[PDB]
């Protein structure tokens, strides 16, 4: 179902880490739909490894296999988009799965194809190109980017998506409505004002972003 | 590691179909590199899902389940080898390992955009017919075979699952200029269990028995 439970318990941190939120077992539980019980036999499973480690921390080891694992969903989603022609919403699925079968060799190979992709097609960064040796490595957070939740509770204002988080690509009707809308990387947005849900509206028309939906997508205010 | 046991297993039971050799457990775990307990315990769980049968003769038999279930895998397989050849340009002697683990992944939504994308293709860059193209809706002879009957000029056609396994064969196939769609020269051997020696265009190789049973060919 996940694939691989320990790289998708080592990206779900990493996903935290980018969202900035801090890694606790409550939230890898909430998001992977796992037992408590799971969680802490998998978190047990993985610090043995040396993968995982205050009260959750990756190791330089668990750090470099989640950001391989991330690199790979984001060639792929690309790949899905570009190449393949794979429906906007469907392609994350397919990528969750995808990036756990994937080899550093098709990666070289799919780099190549792209033309040195730095991005996602949701706009988030392809880390972990310095490891694979074909490009520059990247921050996980843009310091310059802000979330819709702070814009909205800091006063609103326009402001142009540049990020939406792989949380936020788990429901594929959401990111239907964030392309109609056009909520999507490169397009202008006005945030509205404001636990309440975030007004968006874009150049078609607009939504409703719950806190933790908003929170994850990242922009650039004008 | 084997990303999807089951899957693995009824591929692997496809897979001797295709190169013509008797499924028994002994196949699967020279295949799959499984203990004799681990294949054992596996094909009885299969067995009790309705997915396979043993005969008497000791033999593994798909069900209509299982066989569908296989068919859906090898078509993800075959789609994906076409996929990294064609397009990706994966080289030729790794893309079998890498379609190996993608076919356990790969939605039919997918499967439904490759077709088009690759413009509706029958047979893998190795040959072998993707089936199941219907279910997702959108005189060959082996070359042990072609030797012990007295060799002569044949098309090479398919080269099994089996033989893509082996990176430095399926290299040294690719320099002979053993691949589908290429002229090949299969001297004549006496002895049964005896290698085949196969002219290429680029030069002449040595093929144990059970590799040239795998190779498919068209007597010209
Ligand atoms: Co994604
Ligand atoms: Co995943
Ligand atoms: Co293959
Ligand atoms: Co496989």
């Amino acid at each position: 179902d996940l694939i691989d439970t320990t790289e998708m318990y080592l990206r779900t941190i990493y996903d935290l880490e980018e969202e900035g939120v801090v890694p606790l077992r409550a939230r890898i539980a909430e998001r992977l739909e796992q037992s408590g019980p799971t969680v802490s036999q998998t978190v047990a499973r993985m610090e043995r490894d040396g993968l995982l480690t205050e009260d959750l921390e990756l190791t330089k080891a668990g750090r470099a296999r989640a950001i391989s694992v991330m690199r790979k969903h984001r060639l792929a989603e690309r790949l899905l988009v570009d190449v393949i022609g794979l429906e906007w919403e469907q392609v994350h699925l397919e990528a969750c799965r995808w990036e756990h079968v994937m080899s550093e060799a098709v990666e070289r190979k799919l780099v190549k194809l792209l033309g040195n992709p730095t991005t996602s097609p949701y706009g988030n960064p392809i880390p972990g190109l310095d490891e694979l040796g074909v490009g520059d490595s990247v921050e996980p957070v843009d310091t310059d980017l802000r979330r819709v939740d702070e814009v909205a509770r800091s006063g609103g204002g326009r402001a142009l998506v540049c990020r939406i988080a792989e949380h936020v690509q788990l429901d594929p009707d959401l990111m239907s409505e964030l392309k109609k809308v056009g909520v999507v990387p490169g397009n202008e947005i006005d945030i509205v004002a404001v636990n309440k849900p975030i007004q968006v509206q874009g150049s078609e028309g607009g939504t409703q972003l719950q806190p933790g939906i908003a929170h994850a997508v990242m922009v650039r205010v004008k």
